């Protein structure tokens, strides 16, 4: 089996997995919608009671499986629990990352396309009226991905966007095809440093922004000022947990796959802890100190929150660059912003494609080259669904990147810390660890975490089961139909892999 060359390379590879579009895009929005400081309390709690224990659990399961030549859940679940149903459940460890990757890579191609156009200097040129400053960039984004005037189902992506998406796919392949140590590890040792330093630079510059309407400092205050009146709102907790799962790449089966390349005897405790800690630093300190504080600076808190509630891409692809355009060298600043997003997204996109590749290599015994090329083909082909179908991206993000990851996180924990045995799991987690997990986390993993996730899922289902059936748009049923097709497709490959073994 292939392994990580150095401990450092391992750490930065995992950090590149977590730290991504979720930090500079999803987080600012989630925190803004949930009342800044009021969102932070549940967020931290969710990080302690959910993020860390699951992180360690996934690392353990990964290395455990990897030692026997299996990096994906279909096999690993079976190793932890003997049952056909264990394999069927493990199919999500492939379905989830694949579905998410389909649209994730596309968003990543956006940041790239933007990074290019902003570098060359081809951008809209605003003239004191907020709308007259934002409108040009709204039209700019809409022209790029091809957004309809009214609410129309079909998207018309510009040739440039499509070509950029091809390039993005190429870059992803060029990295993945070189292997774990030579391809992913090498890139991580470069991208991450660049990323952190670009992020750092952007946080400085942004913090310097101050206008008659507000300051970046007002934004930092808003984000870090505690509010206890929102603690009784379940929605805040649900959003916090969802963000923790997404940002830490938990429930995507990515962490597990990466961990399967860690040598049986190498530490996963301190490594895992360090990776997660880096992500949070990149999330709360970097991610939350760029977008929000800038919006608040120019438009004020109220408007900033309104803009955040407007959409997820509205703050990242429209508001921020529009704000930069009003400053000296704002065009170049916008470039660094999209270059940062691109490197963050690229480091994550490769991570959610690897689980599929690892399955083909491990279970179907395909060469790395073939495994990568076929994975890219599937993603690229499926991407047309997200590219040309409005609301398809949202549907995938929801079913896979929201519900799926939580459901899968609960499943893997139940299989590992319950069926497989709590003590055995604990012993497996701490084995070889440079430091040992606090004893208390034993009771967190076995009782607290699973219960909280279960309650969450129950609450969700109660609200969603009626809404699903009554949804007017056909694009979602097409998306649903197709991803269900993808699931069946993957189950069939597992069947073949199972048959080859015999
Ligand atoms: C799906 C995951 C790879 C997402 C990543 N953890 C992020 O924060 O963007
Ligand atoms: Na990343
Ligand atoms: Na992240």
């Amino acid at each position: 089996r292939e392994h990580w060359a150095t401990r450092l390379g391992l750490i930065l590879a995992m950090a590149g997995n977590a730290v991504g579009l979720g930090n500079f895009l999803r987080f600012p929005v989630q925190a803004a919608e949930n009342g800044g400081g009021a969102f932070m309390i549940p967020y931290i709690i969710a990080f302690l009671l959910v993020g860390i224990p699951l992180m360690w659990i996934e690392w353990a399961m990964g290395r455990y499986g990897g030692a026997q030549g299996h990096g994906t859940t279909p096999a690993i679940f079976y190793l932890l629990w003997r049952n056909r149903f264990a394999k069927i459940l493990g199919v999500f460890g492939l379905w989830i990352p694949l579905v998410v990757a389909i649209y994730y890579v596309y968003i990543e191609s956006w940041t790239l396309g933007f990074a290019i156009k902003f570098l060359v200097g081809l951008v809209p040129e605003p003239p004191t009226d907020p709308d007259s400053i934002l409108r040009p960039f709204k039209e700019f984004l809409y022209s790029y991905i091809g957004v309809p005037k009214g609410d129309e189902p079909i998207l018309k992506p510009s040739l440039f966007a499509y070509i950029v998406f091809l390039i993005t796919m190429f870059i992803n392949v060029s990295i993945l095809i070189r292997g774990i140590s030579k391809g992913i590890e090498r890139f991580a040792k470069i991208a991450m440093p660049t990323l952190f330093i670009l992020a750092v630079f952007l946080v400085i510059r942004v913090f310097l922004l101050e206008t008659p309407n507000g300051t970046a400092a007002d934004g930092l205050n808003f984000l870090w000022t505690p509010d206890f009146e929102k603690l009784k709102d379940p929605g805040v907790w649900i959003a916090a947990v969802g963000q923790i799962f997404f940002t830490l790449s938990l429930g995507f089966g990515a962490i597990i796959t990466y961990a399967s390349y860690v040598r049986k005897d190498q530490d996963i405790v301190l490594s895992g802890l360090t990776a997660a800690t880096l992500n949070e630093k990149a999330e709360v300190i970097l991610g939350g100190s760029i977008s929000i504080p800038a919006a608040v600076a120019f438009f004020g808190v109220a408007n900033a929150v309104a803009i955040a509630k407007a959409g997820a891409f509205n703050l990242g692809f429209i508001t921020l660059p529009a704000i930069f355009s009003q400053t000296a060298g704002g065009t170049f600043l916008g470039f660094l912003w999209f270059f940062l997003l691109f490197f963050a997204g690229l480091t994550s996109s490769i991570a959610i494609m690897q689980p599929m590749i690892a399955f083909l290599e491990d279970e179907l015994k395909l060469s790395r080259k073939h495994a990568v090329l076929w994975t890219a083909a599937i993603v690229f082909f499926s991407a047309h669904l997200v590219m040309f179908l409005n609301k398809s991206l949202d549907e995938m993000d929801f079913w896979a990147g929201t519900i799926g990851v939580v459901f899968f996180g609960l499943t893997e924990l139940i299989i590992f810390f319950w069926i497989f045995g709590a003590d055995k799991a604990w012993e497996e987690i701490n084995r070889g660890g440079i430091i040992k997990v606090p004893r208390i986390y034993y009771y967190v993993m076995r009782y607290i975490t699973p219960a909280f996730l279960a309650v969450l899922l129950v609450v969700w289902a109660r609200e969603y089961i009626p809404k699903i059936m009554e949804e007017t748009h056909w694009t979602v049923w097409i998306t649903r139909f197709y991803i269900i097709g993808l699931f069946l497709f993957l189950t069939f490959l597992v069947f073949l892999a199972e048959r080859r073994r015999n």
